[PDB]
């Protein structure tokens, strides 16, 4: 059998995550983030001898060399701290490395770095992430960008931080087609450098619909005993109760209905524009998710302005 | 303590409740059932356990084959509205003092209150049961929130109890009965509270469920859309919907009942309106819903006039 | 000829000044609010001899007495007090008598109180009063809903409170049949009792899509100097200077836009009803529905959703 | 200032030849020429006697204008790739000095990128939005323009000329301070160095597209109060030229658009919101109202009929 080698840089609760199941699954990881304190506690969390602590970039990029290509998965504060370090590791890695992006990175960006990587040799791999704090115990949902060549290549990784086949039943038709199959294990090849980014923003725009619409949902069923009613027409209903019994064959039963049934048991803003300037680019209304963003999506001057304009209008200036 | 069984009429033999029909057929339970149509009651009928289901060819009749029993349990699915109205009404006048009448269709929660209290005049318990599931449902068991007096919720509970899918392998939510709470919505079937709440639950349900879905819809129309014409090739992905779909439903925020839907799909109504008008009554903000509701209504005027407006504007009348 | 008598209920900003503008026109009112003080204070204000004051509701209604009609102009909080305060009249009020409206109240509650008060003969008109503090002194623009005979009733009183033809130019085409030439006065009979308040429901939405209008448009201008911007791609624009501008001869001049170019140099959810009249007609109304939701907010659905997603992400 | 100015103008079109027609109305000579020479000459007969010089090329209006200080150069064309070869073509013939206007829908980020070109060659370069229409030969341009403060200052007998002037409108009580242009109060403004105009007229059309929408609903909610989807108990016929008309005094919702929308209604009873919208997405602004407005001008083939499948595959199931 053979095992692989990647550096991580940034080690947070997905990060640091990515580490330990990659250390998990036989895989040798170079681990570095900001405050050694975490790097220190990654490399004590992952397997023994599997994950092996580095202090710069350079430290890590000295730490990667051997006859395979570098892998360095970069899970940053996306912004200005991935655009840097994207930037070093060009000017660090060599020809055949690869610099894969976990982060929440402009979809644009990622193509950018991508045509300039391809200059200096190196591939560029786009990755968004998605599972939060359960993918290392139940893997991470992946949606990659990338030369098939590199994606051939860094399958193994994958793999290892797919969910797999799991519990999920296989949906009919599925079968003899011309469809890639590892999306049945949880790690999809979506297209080009730029294109898993962009499905996992699409992703995240669904996601803040679903979960504005269960807000609304359970704000209505909440409200149906406001005193704003009166006392024959009210109904004083158990929330937890309706998001359990919703969870067995209902329509609305989901991921999202499950951490609501958990939550209920126990008592920037503008990241979605991004989405719709790729709604208006493409000319297809979004109005669901952009309400579900505008609920969020909040200025305070463009609200003060027209409370001011109001306030004018039927009380004057003085 | 109960061990048996126990004897129901149903009226309305659709693709649901001969369903309902033959799923208590199914479970041991036995069914007087009556359509419109007499080819569809004798079919349903051939479709059950044999000696399990009887055929009714009037009301009266099946009021007579029913006797016997400490309450007639009556079951009518018939299209919301005025069929509903008339069944229920005919059933007020067929059945007597003990006997119970449930009301599994989609009819508004105000006549449900109104019907119990119509029928607790003549003594007669009434019952609404909001009914997910669809055709699926016969074999996955049917997500059931219904409201009645909590006597006749214990009475019909072996027959809700048999057509809900049950505890199944869908895990538990931790933090559930250490506060004790209803154990009964861990198997699909709950009781919202008084006559009204069940369909009232399952409206808002549907808002959901409407919201979710149109969340989906324009998701994926923005993904199909990166490789429309409107934009340069320069900025253009062919996604795999089929795959995007399927890469979903392992471990991702989106996965769920409606996804898996929407997966089978690519790799092969009323309470909407309701909900909203709840939300009103409540002075509670839906956006997600409204927006889901406002893209099933469409007005070629209203884009026309400010159209027209325009034109006038940049080129005038004369 | 002659001169006509109102009872006014409820002197606030709108009130009082309704009060003080018919007394200028050559009208008698009686007055009252629940705070004698205001009522005693609106008392005064008035011309000279022509507007007295009330306590009791039973003595307006003794004021008011004589030949013609009782007319009574009530202008309180919508909701319980305004419904209170209607009823009252209604047993106070006899045969013929007028009960005018002018609240924020909601239309479906005038068809039901125009029903109500027909039993009794009562005559109920519904008025949408658009013009605020500055309808004192340009006349406010009315948009009420009663009976035929009694909309030309009232027809002075309305006339009085009106701006009239004043400078607005007449638009072409205004001379066929069909068109009521009040209309081009600042008051109109919409139709029968409740599409007075149905009408200015619609105004005030369309004002609020106006307003939401502005103040993005006004964002977008001020933000283009924000330091989220690189140097090279930043202007920064005047407000004031863009607000004034854009009075004379723009297609986004307005009386909004006067508030508002006088604002800049000087420095709950009742839409909704709206929302339901688009929903009960299958009207869409997204522009209505996002200015309203800018404005609309729940904190339950907000916390909701976001302890949702920090649990997705953290736990 | 105790003269008139001479300008050439490019593109004799329902704006340019209108806007020719008040300049030489207002005193100024223009020089005019289009692609179709019946126009050029339909516009120089709809100018005063003498005012108006008619030319064949760009050339000939180019050596048509020598003399003056700077010769300006009003382009109204359809913007895009005409307006762009037009001014570099402009730019290749005027010299050091000279002024080139662009008064057509261009997009801000090209204007800057036009006036950083020209700079070099020594052109002035200014970009003027204009508002208002066909209306505006009679009422007055509301420009809002953008260039150096020299070149602003040179060209404003025109703009001061085209503008609606101070008129009847009522003075807006607090502009007697320091620190505003008061050139705005004549319907002109300098919004900043070259680029802004557009910009600031970009969002002009933004905010008229959702004042637009408004109005739009607000008057369909209205007329389907009589609609036979509502039971004969809930109905009313209310009239919406009336209701238009009775808005316009002392109201609101009164506005130019309410007086347009008035005077359609007694017949019978655009890309620049998106770049607006993109121009909020960059200053990370929230715009609901203009997205809902823009999101009403596009169609989705799919976006509906995809949930309305999945709704029906819940409830009926894959047959085959």
């Amino acid at each position: 059998q053979g095992h692989m080698r990647i550096g991580i840089i940034g080690l947070g609760r997905m990060g640091g995550n990515i580490a330990v199941r990659l250390t998990r699954h036989g895989h040798d990881v170079v681990v570095h983030d900001r405050t050694s304190e975490v790097t220190t506690s990654v490399v004590g969390r992952c397997e023994a001898g599997r994950a092996t602590p580095a202090d710069t970039l350079a430290d890590m990029a000295k730490l990667l060399e051997g006859d395979e290509h570098r892998v360095v998965w970069v899970m940053l504060p996306a912004g200005a701290i991935t655009e840097d370090c994207v930037q070093q590791l060009g000017g660090l890695l060599g020809r055949g490395d690869i610099i894969i992006d976990g982060g929440n990175t402009y979809y644009k960006d990622d193509v950018r770095r991508s045509a300039e990587l391809a200059e200096k040799g190196i591939s560029y791999v786009d990755v968004g992430t998605s599972g939060g704090v359960w993918g290392l115990e139940r893997g991470y949902c992946m949606m990659f960008g990338g030369t098939k060549e590199t994606a051939e290549y860094i399958d193994p990784i994958l793999s290892a931080l797919a969910p797999g086949i799991g519990d999920v039943p296989r949906t009919p038709g599925r079968d003899e087609a011309g469809h890639d199959p590892r999306a049945e294990q949880g790690y999809l090849h979506c297209g080009p450098a730029g294109s898993g980014h962009f499905v996992k923003m699409v992703h995240n725009g669904i996601e803040y619909g679903m979960m504005q619409a269960f807000a609304e949902g359970f704000d209505i069923m909440k409200s149906k005993n406001s005193p704003i009613l009166a006392e024959k027409d009210r109904f004083e209903l158990n929330m937890g109760d309706i998001a359990e019994v919703w969870r067995r064959g209902s329509v609305v039963s989901s991921w999202l209905l499950d951490l609501t049934a958990e939550a209920l048991t126990r008592s920037d803003s503008g990241e979605g524009r991004w989405t719709i300037e790729a709604a208006i680019e493409e000319d297809v209304p979004a109005p669901v998710m952009t309400a579900a963003l505008f609920t969020r999506f909040r200025s305070r001057s463009g609200n003060n302005f027209a409370e001011k304009i109001l306030s004018a209008q039927r009380f004057g200036f003085g």
